């Protein structure tokens, strides 16, 4: 299912819980300085014809230590299998001015599994 | 204060209902009556830079409802621009559970903005 | 309906001719209006659009090399024309830049752009 | 590095062009001959020399002789040369619509294409 540890292709964690009545709960990490809280949903009762599961999250970059003014989603489905995988796509928006607004936003695909690159 | 709890309404006429809290956390409701009614949550930047820049957010919504499923998932990645005409202007995805066959048409992609008034 | 001049909201200059099955041709550049900020596009759109009230799909690519600058990037846009009441021509876009491997997870700003034969 | 044919995953081949003036122009088969479409688009004809890639991008426009889906999907991406050379893009597919349904109207992804069938 949904809920443990991910990777994507990069070495990003990603620690997730998926609860019973939709939610998507956990931390992102880029150790502790490099941390952040996320959170997210999914649809908890998905179709009977093959298809994968929808969901997506959010975090906002800023903790304790660091703050880059910025927020990635993600939104995707989970992939069950032999190699089971969340394929994302993703929105990253940074907070800009006004003037600044048009390169706000940068977007991209994750793929996530249970084992991280080396 | 953030300025970004309470209600919004997009350009199309739904209806986006939440709470900017503290520690970062977004929740709320997302709807066009009860059939159309669903839940969200997200993230936004507590301390935004105080240079003008707005305050980078995210949300998602999955598409599911004790009325309905329609196996789907909406994340809206932005900023919250204040003043006098606030607004919160995004980018999202829309992600449905397809088979993998089908997995290249799964995701939509658009845009909303949303306002205080309607 | 699509051949002409089109403005987006931040007043971008958009000069196109839509072809006898197809092609898009054409030159992109800033409203300061000087050529240092002008670049070559090309495309294509549908060519028989349906007859039910649907609009007119459509997509081209700008490179940003010109004789003067290289930005080492590239934007497509992707949309529809739609005609009658104000034609519109609205669009998704995508903004890619070189990279090395290291850094490819920024190399590409998404947005969006509506554009009108008005300024 | 960019002249020749290009494969996806998906059983797409395309053979382009990669012009000395920045032109990209070729076809677009989206099935292993009714399945054939014109391509055009452009790229950075001066990449830098320091290891980042060379920006490019294209459209397809889904009408020949014998169909019309009435869309049309433009990719924006890189060209990664050396042994294991790759195009890396992402991609957008408009259809048309009425208004009512233009929400609707745009696919989003991504495609990756190599040199080797």
């Amino acid at each position: 299912g949904i809920t443990g540890t991910w990777y994507n292709q990069l070495g990003a964690t990603f620690i997730v819980t998926a609860g019973a009545d939709g939610a998507l709960t956990g931390t992102y990490e880029s150790n502790a300085e490099s941390r952040y809280v996320l959170t997210g949903r999914y649809d908890s009762a998905p179709a009977t014809d093959g298809s994968g599961t929808a969901l997506g999250w959010t975090v906002a970059w800023k903790n304790n230590y660091r703050n880059a003014h910025s927020a990635t989603t993600w939104s995707g489905q989970y992939v069950g299998g032999a190699e089971a995988r969340i394929n994302t796509q993703w929105l990253l928006t940074s907070g800009t001015t006004e003037a600044n607004a048009w390169k706000s936003t940068l977007v991209g695909h994750d793929t996530f599994t249970k084992v991280k690159p080396s």
